[PDB]
């Protein structure tokens, strides 16, 4: 129904934790950088700046597979910083409140400047990274489509 | 074979011009976004943040082909704004002056944050965009390898 429950979120955090447990070299600095790199890879699949293309936008399954990479690093960063009940409650409060990240904006190629703006601020929260990826799923795709692409990626 | 001459630069601007002349929808705003997206595509090929891979890094030819995309949009942005002898001289002056962009710096995955801080600056210049890509070529690769990858790219694009 295009909603995210705390149960779903905790399940996703558990799947990432099990994946990341197999990486003894895991570190927050690298994971935060990968999130930004994967964001740009996803943004590139939208092709909203590619005026030279007749039919802009990669296939939906390709856009979703790239969105799922962002989700993976967002979940990982949240696990690595610690993501407990306190953090979930903040996430859902922010997520329900958030109205800036809607369909037309995300379609506007200029949004990438607002994202970079957030990404080089060292104080960006694990909450914010997850709000962004789920809002993109909720407004441009569905949450279920993203969760499906993520689970496929992880198995 | 790791130097850039004004003859070489004028030649690259002319190649980009001939390509872009064939794109009736060309616009500067989209080209400035494309430069940044392609910068990140190239940075992803280094894999310097991928501690979970044993031997990180895409093939050298893949790295150079992505570096050449950055060069293409930097040349395009320069051409679209107007880039005359006056600007070429300022470019070479900057390029020669540039000493922050060295092998150790580019090596460091944290460098992307410094790049982002330039990319989100509305006042980022066309000269600076070209200094960045040619310095990356000079320091991590060679300028000649970048030019060669770019010229091939532009022949496959027509």
């Amino acid at each position: 129904t295009n909603t995210l429950t705390t149960d779903q979120l905790q399940e996703l955090l558990q799947i990432q934790k099990e994946f990341d447990d197999r990486i003894p070299t895991l570190n927050l600095g690298d994971s935060k950088i990968a999130y930004v790199v994967e964001f740009f890879e996803w943004f590139n699949t939208l092709e909203t700046f590619k005026n030279w293309k007749k039919k802009p936008g990669k296939p939906l399954d390709v856009q979703l597979d790239e969105l799922a990479d962002i989700l993976a690093f967002g979940l990982s960063i949240a696990n690595q910083q610690g993501f407990e009940e306190y953090d979930r409650d903040l996430f859902f409060e922010s997520f329900d409140e958030e109205y800036f990240l809607d369909f037309p904006y995300l379609r506007n190629q200029d949004m990438i400047y607002d994202m970079m703006s957030e990404f080089y601020d060292d104080d960006l929260t694990s909450i914010r990274r997850l709000v962004i990826v789920f809002k993109i799923a909720e407004q441009l795709y569905t949450i279920d489509q993203l969760i499906d692409a993520y689970k496929k990626k992880m198995k």
